[PDB]
RNA sequence: UCCAAGGUGAACAGCCUCUAGUUGAUAGAAGAUAAGGGAAGUCGGUCCGUAACUUCGGGAUAAGGAUUGGCUCUAAGGGUCGGGUAG
C-alpha cells in the first residue's frame, strides 16, 4: 500500500506531522519492510540503495522505542541514554543528527523533551566537554563516530 | 641409626685427590707367551671435511647501509599567542 496511515503501530501524531512537513508523499519499500518491525521487537539487517529513505527507516523507530519506554519523562535517570547511533565518518554522523534534529522539530512542548548530541573528533570540543554538557543537558540519542563514542 | 668435597669418566661403575685419619699385621737372608699342524686329546672341546639451522628480552607499524619520506576511515597527540585598508 506504502501509505502512512495503514502500517501496523500507528505512528505518533508529531512523528507524522514531522513526516508530512518533510513529505516524502509515501513511505518507501523499506521504511514499509523496517519500521513495523525494528520496533517490534526483532533486530533489523538491511541492504538498500542509496537515497532510499533509509535514515528516516531507523531514525522513526528509534523515536518511537524512546516513547514506548518512557524516555521521554522524570523518571528517566541522569547520566544514562537511550539509543545510539554509530557512523563510520564525522560528516555522516552530523548528517544522521541533523535528520533527527529535523524530525524533532514538530516535537510538541508540554512535555519532557528528547535531546540529541553528537560525539565526533573535534579540535572544539574536548572529551570533558562532551561530558558536562551530556550531564547537563541529559539527551536520549547518541550518534557518533567510533572513537569519540 | 645420623652427616657426606672436587675432578675424570663424558655409560650406575671404576680411577685420582682436598679436609680428616692411618703406616696396623714377628723380622732378616736366600697368569702370560710360543714355529708347523688345528680336537689328531678325552667317555664326552666417541673421533677428521661439509652445510643449513639454532637462545633470551625489547620492540608494533614495509625495509634496516641507504636518497626514509610509507595507505583509507576512526578518541587524545604539551601550553599559549598572533590577521588587512579607510573614516
Amino acid at each position: 500500500s506504502l501509505e502512512w496511515d495503514n502500517l501496523g503501530f500507528s505512528l505518533l501524531p508529531w512523528i507524522r506531522t514531522g513526516l508530512d512537513v518533510m513529505g516524502f508523499e509515501t513511505m518507501t519499500p523499506v521504511q514499509a519492510s523496517t519500521i513495523p518491525m525494528l520496533a517490534g521487537n526483532k533486530d533489523v539487517v538491511v541492504d538498500s540503495v542509496t537515497g532510499s529513505g533509509k535514515t528516516a527507516a531507523f531514525v522513526i523507530p528509534v523515536l518511537e522505542k524512546v516513547v514506548k519506554e518512557e524516555a521521554n519523562t522524570s523518571k528517566f535517570k541522569k547520566a544514562h541514554f537511550h539509543s545510539l547511533i554509530i557512523a563510520p565518518t564525522r560528516e555522516l554522523s552530523r548528517q544522521i543528527e541533523s535528520v533527527v534534529l529535523s524530525f524533532l522539530e514538530h516535537y510538541p512542548s508540554d512535555l519532557f523533551p528528547i535531546k540529541c548530541q553528537l560525539l565526533v573528533g573535534t579540535n572544539e570540543a574536548t572529551v570533558r566537554d562532551d561530558v558536562s554538557n551530556f550531564l547537563r543537558n541529559r539527551p536520549q540519542i547518541l550518534i557518533g563516530t567510533p572513537g569519540r563514542v
